[PDB]
């Protein structure tokens, strides 16, 4: 019954994770957009002392999001939130019940967070070389069940964790967003269209076809525009190696 | 009934996490050391294609650890293993039952993994300045309950995740091991002994006092000697400014 408020922004794949999970859970919840990159509200550190989105409040009296209550629990870090929503809504089966299959979900989230996420971050924001990102994506793709299905078989929070980032890659590449070189943009677009990455393309289509994605996605062109408001995605800067 | 084998190495904090959790769970399990850094066994990629420790096998027929069975589940990534052990041993209460307290545990693991671990890596393996690491440690200390207790109050896998890294810091500093300068080594030793870091010292003492730590620790001097075998810790080498 306790209220959930998620502080969010359209561009953010980290925040997107949690919106997907809340939709899959069937939760009642409130979202509130926060201009974290240009004009952080003075009250925002009350909901997240790290000053990052997503931020979540849970419980406490029902209050406007821009007047957060000291009585609400303040939850930070998107993966903690995913596990939290799975704990709050056990009937939604946001994780398998079998411990080995639950471990496949946790492993997949850790493979993404530890080996892929940092490569997306560095290729897009620093223009580092794309080959180690493609290698990491090939590794992640190898963790998927070969025949189809999601990271742990049935849909789970592991797929909420990963699809925001993978789903952004294709339209960001097409719009030329990111500090990588022309040569690496070509390299990545060809690779992600190649037979080498057929399995992850089907995974992306399968995650995107779910209502939890459709109802938390502004559309490809609108997300690209959101992303162009990010200062670190400086138009006109590219790095070469 | 299903066997647990953990592929480990004394020096490794990541492997140490999983040993602590298996002790806390009261599990029956086998450990098998792997010389991952100098002489990887040609069979090891069958238990973990990433070629990293820790690696875990679960179930299948009882076999010698250097003859892994294709029938065992192969589990990778230390934090996935920690959640797995909690799932396997629910009566050992390795996570809280309360959703919010559980989220404190998951948040604390994410704070360490996202903001602290990379600072330990940079200072110890690259000799980058120590200040950002001290700052990250102060943030992580701020997440602890100020009056006492573990990350989520009661002991949880969150404390298994973090104590292997914190516990190595003091003996490694005392041994001058790591690529940071003597100046930054003194700076860090002084900082970690000051009242600024009293709370995280109490945290390290409280975690270390548990049998799960004693039974998985070689002793400070022995752990330093294991760490000196790590090529990337470059014993005898320090960067300056
Ligand atoms: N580990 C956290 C990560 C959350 C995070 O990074 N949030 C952002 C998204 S924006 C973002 C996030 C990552 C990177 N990046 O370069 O890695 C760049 C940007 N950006 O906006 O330029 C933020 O709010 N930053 C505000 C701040 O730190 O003051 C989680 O999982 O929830
Ligand atoms: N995310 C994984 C991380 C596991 C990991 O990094 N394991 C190591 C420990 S050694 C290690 C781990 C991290 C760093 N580091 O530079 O950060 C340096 C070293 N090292 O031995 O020099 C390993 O086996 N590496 C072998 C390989 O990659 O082929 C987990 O949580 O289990
Ligand atoms: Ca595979």
């Amino acid at each position: 019954t306790k209220q959930i408020t998620l502080y969010t922004a359209t561009f953010s794949p980290y925040a997107h994770r949690v919106r997907i999970a809340l939709e899959e859970a069937g939760a009642e919840y409130t979202t509130y957009d926060v201009d974290i990159l240009r004009n952080m509200p003075d009250w925002f550190p009350l909901v997240n002392p790290l000053k990052k989105i997503p931020a979540m409040t849970f419980g406490g009296p029902e209050v406007p999001p821009d007047q957060p209550s000291p009585e609400s629990a303040k939850i930070a870090e998107s993966l903690a939130m995913l596990e939290f929503i799975a704990d709050l809504f056990p009937d939604a089966k946001l994780l398998p019940t079998d411990p080995v299959l639950r471990a496949r979900a946790r492993t997949f989230m850790a493979l993404y967070e530890n080996y892929v996420n940092g490569q997306f971050r560095d290729v897009w924001f620093l223009g580092t070389p794309a080959d180690p990102l493609l290698q990491a994506l090939e590794m992640l793709q190898g963790a998927l069940p070969p025949d189809g299905g999601f990271a742990a078989g049935e849909w789970s929070i592991a797929d909420a964790a990963v699809i925001p980032f993978l789903a952004r890659m294709f339209p960001y590449l097409e719009a030329g967003l990111g500090l990588y070189s022309k040569e690496d943009g070509v390299k990545m677009r060809k690779a992600m269209a190649s037979e080498r990455f057929a399995r992850i393309r089907q995974y992306v289509r399968d995650c995107r076809a779910r209502p939890s994605f459709a109802n938390t996605w502004a559309g490809d062109a609108e997300q690209v525009e959101a992303a162009k408001t990010v200062p670190m995605l400086r138009v006109g800067e590219h790095h070469h190696h």
